[PDB]
């Protein structure tokens, strides 16, 4: 038994925790060093085109530490600029796996309140980033799921719940909390009051199975669309980091080689053994993180991975640029009078290449998690989009335009003028709503004693539209 | 130093080679339990369509023991039904890796000579299977490569020569002497009686080294074709047995495990150390050959690699379907009055198309050696096709003909119609040329003391054509 064996007083504050275990406090708080901003849709501009219409072609970065999962999701523009409790694009739903407030605001309220209502109905009561309480008992300090969804996805799939899982699976679990694909939910239902109330629930799509296959057919058999596309009018499904589905099909996770024996080795020091929770690049600290499953160099070790890297952008490159082109192809065919009933197969096939490819590239770890299915999978999507534009190529002939080039979509800036993203009057509207309603948010937060001010240092000095110098 | 010191009488026929080394003999005997002829161009009748216009059209087998390697050679459809020594359709190098005689006729006669010529000029002095002499020196029984074309390409390629190299590499080496791709080089040169003569030399395309691409870029520079198609009138490139050059790419050759380690594993018997030359399966023999650097039960390793065929598989059919479809939609250009010069670009990218997924499927093993290239290579190859698939309803439209279907070649009957191929009349013919000039062969060499009866027991009991019934 703990230190805190009846829990802790201000436990999703995860400087609480820090009087108990000031070893793993340092550590986590270490992730800080993570502080690098990839702005994907400049890497990747073929994205914006995939993601026309919909949040993702207006920004899109690489994730970074923990220690700005929170500023991250209030910075990113896809949140964009409430003005209120009431405004904004985004639901409730958006803050779920970015911060301990999370399950302490379900706990007190219950799931379906939490999921009901705007991302900007707690601003300011969600306020600390990923911390001890989102993976920790704060009475045992056990490895503990804290939300919902992930039990309900797990027997969804005929899998164990996390209390029925072994240690070595709770150790992987822990992080499939969030790490994984999932949907909203609309969801209708009665509160205490007995108001009619509609919420936006998390949901992971695993009823059939957690390959990107029996995924598709379960949005397939529910008619689900993320968004109907911007250029083409496709229903589309967006992947968002599968990384635990991936990760448990290759080989690494076949083997039983869970997520925190890469990304939080042990360090032993006599009759104690300390978690690494510096969260981070195991290619970093590959003595610790490889090194005793592994017996030649660093170098050799790091030098396979990149080839697994090469071959993963080769195939990822090719994917898109047909799937953009399906996409620009298709809504030419619309502006010559092509109709939904012509249309409706090569749509089918562009939803399906997309799924596929997204699914592919959207865990970042996947090219080496699961390497052959990450392969697998864009030449799948690919293929699909290639049926695609062959069907294409006849409806734009029947229409008088057999010749139709699509236009280039090789820069962020090409590509968004295609997709139609105003950028530069998101970034003004978001930079007011910084400037004004979010700094009431951490001010309120800071008064309650929700937030403590030692938490945001450097938390806020990038996001992809402002680099005011270092984080 | 050996018991044969001064070398082996008789040494080409490895009999000979049974009283120094018993144990090496018996197991070397027993690939003569590997008997099974599976016909590819029954399992994957995608196949004929791709090599249609070529002898893999005809026949096409899995490989089985290297007990049956000269008499497969003999009994192919390929090798067709020559009267004489001056007749049928192959050149003498279709010999070349299935003989320890070959060494034999080269140290007499020399490499061009040995190459000038048809097949049919050796059939009464080839008459040993794959033996002792193909990768052991004779007086010290050393590894050596007896064929000098290994040498030229691997120098060729900037890698070691055998000599050079590491036992561990030599111990990967001598299989590479026949299990790599390959072409005939016709050369013209005179011999000492000052006759112009023509070889056709077996030469490995690795100048610009090993990969799929730099061999490609070799084969276009150089503007060679093994056949022009048959449907689609394209310069093509087959593949053979790329086996040591996809392994080399894959983790176990980075690793630095020979051939020799998983087909040929050791056995411990106090002080002496035995090498497994029962060359097959080693998914039949896992405790020896996987399990002493493999820490988990066979089943489970086993199922791994099934995954790895399924995935392969996958992605071979759909790729050859497209190559397939791709060289039908070609002919009907061609028939409708298609010019070369508007189907210059389309005939390129199924040359590329198919010369890569040839070299993924083409090494049996590659699935497993080298699976993440295997999966590129497959994605590579059927982007290519769907490019030039793409290019051709625009050539089809042009000519009337934009809602053309290509027919279905799900059966090899079915596809071998399309290609043209008259499989009864290749077998009447190849059953008379067995009848008749084969055994004359056999007799012959029986008579000479090249050919021990005994390496004949149940080395002709089945082909693609015939089953007597158990080999
Ligand atoms: C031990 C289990 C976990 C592992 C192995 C893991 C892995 C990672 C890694 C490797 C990164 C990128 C780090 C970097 O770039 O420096 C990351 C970022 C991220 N993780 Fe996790 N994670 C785990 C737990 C969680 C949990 C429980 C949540 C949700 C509460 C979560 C949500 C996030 C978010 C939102 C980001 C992006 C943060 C940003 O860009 O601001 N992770 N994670
Ligand atoms: C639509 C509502 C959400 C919004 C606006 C949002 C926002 C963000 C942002 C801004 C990032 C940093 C990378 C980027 O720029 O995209 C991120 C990363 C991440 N988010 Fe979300 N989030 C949402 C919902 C969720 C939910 C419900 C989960 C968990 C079930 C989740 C888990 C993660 C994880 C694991 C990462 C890091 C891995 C990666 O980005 O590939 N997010 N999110
Ligand atoms: C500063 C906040 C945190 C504190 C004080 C804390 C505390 C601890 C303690 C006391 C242990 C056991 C000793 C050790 O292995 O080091 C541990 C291990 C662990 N924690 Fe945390 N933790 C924090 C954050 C997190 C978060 C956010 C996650 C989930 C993403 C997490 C997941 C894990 C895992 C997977 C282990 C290893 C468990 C095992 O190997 O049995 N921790 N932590
Ligand atoms: C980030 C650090 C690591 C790296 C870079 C790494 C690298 C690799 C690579 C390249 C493979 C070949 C499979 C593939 O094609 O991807 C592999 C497999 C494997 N690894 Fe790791 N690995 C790491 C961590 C670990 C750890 C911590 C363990 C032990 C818990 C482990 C045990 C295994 C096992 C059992 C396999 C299956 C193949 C075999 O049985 O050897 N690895 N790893
Ligand atoms: C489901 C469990 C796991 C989760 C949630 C997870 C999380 C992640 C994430 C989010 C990334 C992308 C990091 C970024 O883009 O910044 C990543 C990459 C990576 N992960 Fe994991 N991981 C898991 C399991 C593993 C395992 C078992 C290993 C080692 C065998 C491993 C080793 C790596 C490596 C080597 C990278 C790539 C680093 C690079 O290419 O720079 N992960 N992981
Ligand atoms: C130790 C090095 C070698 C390895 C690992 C190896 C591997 C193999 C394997 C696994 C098979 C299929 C066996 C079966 O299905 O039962 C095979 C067949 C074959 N090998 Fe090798 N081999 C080696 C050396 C050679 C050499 C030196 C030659 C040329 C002289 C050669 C030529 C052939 C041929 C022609 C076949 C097909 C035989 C038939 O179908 O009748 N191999 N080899
Ligand atoms: C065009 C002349 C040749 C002919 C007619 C021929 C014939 C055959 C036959 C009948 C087989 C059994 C499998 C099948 O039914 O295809 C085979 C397999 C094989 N041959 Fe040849 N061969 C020729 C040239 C060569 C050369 C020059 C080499 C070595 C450089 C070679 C190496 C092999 C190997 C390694 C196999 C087993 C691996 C596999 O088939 O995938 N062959 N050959
Ligand atoms: C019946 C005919 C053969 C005889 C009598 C013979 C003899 C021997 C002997 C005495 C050894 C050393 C002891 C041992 O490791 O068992 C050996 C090993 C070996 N042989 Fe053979 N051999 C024959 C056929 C072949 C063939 C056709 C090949 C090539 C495809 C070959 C390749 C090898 C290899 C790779 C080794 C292991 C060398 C090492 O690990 O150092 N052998 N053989
Ligand atoms: C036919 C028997 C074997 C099987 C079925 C097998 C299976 C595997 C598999 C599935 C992998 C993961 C790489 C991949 O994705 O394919 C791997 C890698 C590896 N194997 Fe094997 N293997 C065998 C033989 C051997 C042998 C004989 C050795 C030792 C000489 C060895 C040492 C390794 C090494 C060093 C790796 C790289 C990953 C690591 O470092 O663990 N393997 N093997
Ligand atoms: C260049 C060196 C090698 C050569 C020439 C070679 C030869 C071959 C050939 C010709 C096949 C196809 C067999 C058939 O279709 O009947 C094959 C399959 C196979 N080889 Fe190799 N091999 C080499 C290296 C290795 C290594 C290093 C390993 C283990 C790490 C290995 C394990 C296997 C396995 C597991 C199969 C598949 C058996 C099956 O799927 O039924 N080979 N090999
Ligand atoms: O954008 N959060 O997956
Ligand atoms: O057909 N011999 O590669
Ligand atoms: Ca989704
Ligand atoms: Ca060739
Ligand atoms: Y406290
Ligand atoms: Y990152
Ligand atoms: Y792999
Ligand atoms: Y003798
Ligand atoms: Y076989």
């Amino acid at each position: 038994k703990t230190a805190h064996s009846q829990g802790i007083e201000g436990k999703a504050m995860s400087e609480e925790w820090a009087r108990y275990y000031p070893r793993q406090f340092d550590s986590w708080k270490k992730t800080k060093e993570s502080d690098n901003i990839t702005d994907m849709l400049k890497e990747k501009p073929a994205l914006v085109v995939a993601w026309a219409g919909y949040p993702f072609s207006k920004d899109y970065n690489a994730p970074r530490g923990h220690y700005y999962a929170l500023q991250d999701n209030i910075n990113t523009l896809r949140t964009g600029a409430p003005v209120d409790g009431k405004t904004g694009p985004l639901p409730s739903a958006c803050w779920t796996c970015k911060s301990p407030d999370v399950p302490r605001i379900i706990e007190q309220d219950g799931e379906l309140e939490y999921f009901t209502g705007k991302w900007a109905k707690y601003g300011d009561e969600i306020v600390n980033t990923i911390g001890c309480y989102n993976c920790h008992d704060d009475k045992s300090a056990e490895l503990k799921s804290k939300v919902p969804y992930l039990d309900r996805g797990l027997s969804a799939a005929g899998f164990k719940t996390f209390a029925e899982s072994t240690h070595q699976e709770k150790r992987s679990l822990v992080c499939a909390q969030c790490h994984v694909e999932f949907y909203f939910k609309k969801t209708e239902w009665k509160d205490d009051k007995g108001v009619d109330k509609t919420a936006m629930v998390v949901t992971l799509p695993w009823s059939k199975g957690i390959s990107t296959e029996q995924m598709e057919a379960y949005y397939d058999e529910i008619n689900f669309a993320d968004w109907t596309h911007g250029i083409s009018k496709t229903p589309m499904l967006k992947a968002q980091h599968p990384d635990w589905e991936l990760y448990k099909t290759g080989i690494h996770g076949q083997k039983g080689v869970s997520c925190a024996d890469c990304h939080m080795p042990y360090t032993q020091e006599g009759a104690v053994k300390y978690s690494d929770h510096k969260v981070g690049n195991p290619l970093d600290n590959m003595d610790k993180s490889c090194m005793n499953c592994h017996r030649e160099s660093e170098q050799k070790l790091k030098d396979i991975v990149k080839q697994k890297f090469e071959r993963k952008e080769f195939l990822q490159d090719i994917a898109f640029d047909n799937i953009g082109k399906a996409h620009l192809e298709t809504g030419k065919a619309m502006e010559l009078g092509a109709t939904d009933a012509e249309l409706k197969e090569i749509r089918t096939h562009i939803r399906h290449a997309q799924w596929r490819a997204d699914m592919a590239i959207a865990g970042h770890g996947s090219f080496f998690h699961a390497p052959e299915e990450v392969l697998r999978l864009l030449a799948s999507g690919n293929e699909e989009a290639q049926k695609a534009r062959i069907k294409l190529v006849k409806v734009l002939a029947k229409y008088g335009a057999i010749d139709y080039v699509a236009p280039d979509f090789e820069t962020k800036e090409k590509a968004q003028k295609l997709a139609k993203v105003d950028m530069e009057a998101f970034i003004a509207e978001k930079l007011k709503f910084k400037q004004t309603l979010e700094q009431e948010w951490k001010k309120q937060a800071i008064a309650k004693g929700r937030l403590n001010p030692e938490s945001l240092k450097g938390v806020d000095e990038k996001s992809s539209y402002y680099d005011k110098t270092k984080k």
